[PDB]
């Protein structure tokens, strides 16, 4: 037993690392099959950075402009192209590492793993949630751009992140492997509003479970609740509204624990409203929205990869 | 910016991971060269777990009743040695994924990296401290046993943890890779106390570093300390007591911030009085102490490994 914030294991990920040059900007590429995958603004010096019409800088860039490094290996660029807020260096060998992948656009209140990089090289791996505002809060400092969010399904990597930049308020923002930013934001040096971010309530419920299948029962109230009625307590508290779907995501972690969701919810209502007293749950003062349903299962039943 | 419990990249420990099976009991082994490491009571069943005579146990155990599997390929035990509580199964090939290694025996209050496993396979990665009751609070299921903990130097991997036990207060007991038990713990299914656990007080200092090197400082105030006088109220919360040692460890922290060290502890001191009324710090409602002064100084310097 026990129960962790856990990364997925990073070495299929690591295996696709590599260090991309544009002039004097180095940053992260991903290695996948005979292209690398990286933010644009590779091509951009800090000056660029605060209005870049990355169309017309990317026009005085040719193939050899772009020094791709894997470890000692130097590949060679064959070509060069910008998908959305990403460039596409094709090079003239397959990555002999390439796990087996897919490319997914993740929804807000979903997990993944980061593999935090600087000069293409592993420094770290921690796991987070897209918010609802589509920011994540992560460890990334100068250099880190390029890094990649991913999940593993037992041996397939599912890419669903590459980061790109830190906002003001030192939250951070980004792309999927198509170059799409999540939410509103813009590769640009620039003031931008994230939204209202509000509390994952899914994500709090499962991790109210994982604390009853831990023996972590003290918050169990002999209340109930409706939906519409715990749904007006979650908008009180910037909590995001409970769904059907939400419901019956959490179906088997209420199979297991014999504590009806609605049940569940009247807990977590007497929470909202009572704060904790000082009290913990799973050795957190705070309540967790970091944890999926999916993430809980994975953890309390122990699924593998390779 | 931002701040994470970052673990290692697993990379170079995935692929020294291996199934153990012997009878009905399978869990994880370590694959370094043509030896495989492992706990010694997976020649047990939880019927022997009570009161094990692992030397009688041994003797009766057969080379090919020892079922090694690294994926999808079965490896040949040609030898079977036991070196305190590890088994070293000899096997006819060496691992060519054998990274550069070394062993160690780390003190109480350093960190590492878990990789969980199951069946020989890994299924996430996490950084703990070793608790200076020689505890872990972990995340390990039926069969994680054998699962390693973890450093990285530049290329080097520093195997310093084996999981061994789960006692019944759900925290987790392990070895050294010689198989020498971390704390008074043995390899028995027996009722065993842990220590009076305590908070590490270095690695709490050093992350309120990190907090104000992240921008949170609302803790910092002008108040001083003795290093003495600190102790006195460390020893009233349950805070292992600060030495000179711990003072200088944190020299660099308190050198990037401009904090001295014994005005960090004045600001502890004052948190620990007043609790933190309502108020977090890097995200935390709690003071944090699975952060050493050297891994806020690598999370906060982007150090890489290759
Ligand atoms: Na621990």
């Amino acid at each position: 037993s026990g129960f962790r914030k856990m990364a997925f294991p990073s070495g299929k990920v690591e295996g696709c690392m590599v260090q991309v040059t544009c002039g004097t900007t180095t940053l992260n590429g991903l290695w996948l099959d005979d292209v690398v995958y990286c933010p644009r603004h590779v091509i951009c010096t800090s000056e660029d950075m605060l209005n870049p019409n990355y169309e017309d800088l990317l026009i005085r860039k040719s193939n050899h402009n772009f020094l791709v490094q894997a470890g000692n290996v130097q590949l060679r660029v064959i070509g060069h192209s910008m998908q959305n807020c990403v460039l596409k260096l094709k090079v003239d060998t397959a990555n002999p590492k390439t796990p087996k992948y897919k490319f997914v656009r993740i929804q807000p209140g979903q997990t993944f793993s980061v593999l935090a990089c600087y000069n293409g090289s592993p420094s770290g791996v921690y796991q987070c949630a897209m918010r609802p505002n589509f920011t994540i809060k992560g460890s990334f400092l100068n250099g880190s751009c390029g890094s990649v969010g991913f999940n593993i399904d037992y041996d397939c990597v599912s890419f669903c992140y590459m980061h790109h930049m830190e906002l003001p308020t030192g939250v951070h923002a980004g792309t999927d492997l198509e170059g799409n930013f999540y939410g509103p934001f813009v590769d640009r040096q620039t003031a931008q509003a994230a939204g209202t971010d509000t509390t994952i309530t899914v994500n709090v419920l499962a991790w109210l479970y994982a604390a009853v299948i831990n023996g972590d029962r003290w918050f169990l109230n002999r209340f109930t609740t409706t939906l519409n009625d715990f749904n007006l307590v979650a908008m009180k508290y910037n909590y995001e509204p409970l769904t059907q779907d939400h419901v019956d995501i959490l179906g088997p972690l209420s199979a297991q624990t014999g504590i009806a969701v609605l049940d569940m919810c009247a807990s977590l209502k007497e929470l909202l409203q009572n704060g904790m007293n000082g009290r913990t749950i799973l050795g957190s003062a705070l309540l967790e929205d970091e944890f999926t349903p999916f993430d809980v299962v994975r953890q309390c039943s122990g699924v593998t990869f390779q």
